[PDB]
């Protein structure tokens, strides 16, 4: 059963998810070639505790070692960040970040190029960003999610790449990862007709190669089983009467926070 949030449970999430989104803004500097993932997790830690006052919603969860993912060119998620693991030019990073605020939750994730950029790299992030913004245009009233996953899906199929199946985006408020699921294929299996008021994440995870993935033996890191270069974009939204509101937005974002139909 699917849960709808009060005026101020909202109003607490778009503090949640400012915080989340200021935390990308933070690090941005930071992402250049020679930098180890393991610093960026120390800073992006001590910011969002010393100076927002509030807590990685990642550390510990199912015994996370980190404060933030990063993942890296062929990684697809849920990569630990390393104080020897170092950036290089033409790499593509994502920072996933989660944080707890007043009870709570706020996620969201984006793609850094480092150095150089590769027309692929490049390219790949663009489609998935856009695959992203295209389903948060189609958030409103109404709308049952398997349309939106399925738009996603025949977007990112249309540009030869792959959308992986394993994990999707998520309900969120006092809990990290509520209902409903937020598939980023069409599948026969859902059936959420959207309702004012509901909060979760869209979050699609776009292999330029083949959808399958294999997990490290590390426990977490999730690679493309091919090798290919994988990225991912999440924001986290309110849906409301006529749309949604963006509750991650940033200044380098280029879509309307708020989306009116
Ligand atoms: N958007 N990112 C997420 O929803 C996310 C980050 C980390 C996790 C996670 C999922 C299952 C177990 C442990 C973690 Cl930290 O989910
Ligand atoms: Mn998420
Ligand atoms: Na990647």
């Amino acid at each position: 059963a699917i849960s709808i949030k009060t005026p101020e449970d909202i109003e607490k999430m778009r503090v949640a998810g400012r915080l989340a989104a200021e935390v990308l803004e933070m690090i941005e500097p930071y992402v250049k070639p020679g930098v180890s993932t393991g610093e960026l997790d120390r800073i992006c830690n001590d910011y969002i505790v010393n100076e927002q006052h509030a807590v990685s919603a990642c550390l510990g969860y199912h015994g996370y070692p980190k404060s933030v993912c990063i993942s890296i060119n062929e990684v697809v998620c849920h990569g630990i960040p390393d104080d020897a693991k170092l950036l290089k030019d033409g790499d593509i990073v994502n920072i996933d970040v989660t944080v707890i605020k007043d009870g709570f939750h706020g996620d969201t994730s984006k793609m850094f190029i480092v150095g150089k950029p590769t027309i692929m790299g490049e390219r790949l992030c663009r489609i998935t960003q856009e695959s992203l913004y295209l389903a948060l245009r189609m958030v409103k009233p109404g709308i049952n999610l398997r349309e939106i996953g399925a738009a996603i899906q025949k977007f990112v199929e249309a540009e030869g790449f792959s959308v992986v199946r394993e994990y999707c985006g998520h309900g969120i408020g006092r809990g990290f990862h509520e209902e409903p699921q937020v598939l980023h294929y069409d599948s026969r299996e859902t059936n959420v007709v959207l309702k004012p008021g509901m909060t979760f994440t869209i979050e699609p995870m776009v292999n330029a190669g083949k959808k399958e993935i294999r997990t490290m033996k590390d426990g977490w890191t999730v690679k493309t089983k091919d090798r290919s270069l994988s990225a991912q974009y999440e924001h986290t939204i309110v849906v409301t009467d006529n749309g949604c509101e963006i509750l991650t937005l940033r200044k380098d974002d280029t879509i309307p926070a708020i989306i009116s139909h």
